[PDB]
RNA sequence: UUUUUUUUUUUUUUUUUUUUUUUUUUCUCCUCUUUUUUUUUUUU
């Protein structure tokens, strides 16, 4: 995300400007990240704090970078 | 009518000890051919 500027965002071969999945949290690893973080986001959106934190710029690009070569 | 004598199975037992798997060679060595290397996508 926000580590790249926004012309690094977009979707071109599908012409949309945002695109991942999250219909596949068993197979995958991208899409448990995707799970916890929309369901933090649910679960924040009630004005209270979820304890644990989640995870961070360096360790973030290092898992995708893992991700891909895998 | 034929008496008397010529030994036998070596003696001994009431001695201390503080190590340790194995063990000892063999040299340098020409990998052949459409490629940059493909890549989104969706159904597990």
């Amino acid at each position: 995300t926000g580590s790249c500027a926004e012309e690094e965002f977009h979707h071109y071969g599908l012409a949309l400007d945002k695109y991942t999945h999250f219909t596949s949290p068993i197979r995958r690893y991208s899409d448990i990240v995707v799970h916890r973080l929309l369901m933090a986001a649910i679960s924040k959106d009630k004005k209270m704090e979820i304890k644990g934190n989640l995870f961070s710029n360096k360790d973030l690009e290092e898992l995708c970078r893992h991700i891909n070569n895998r």
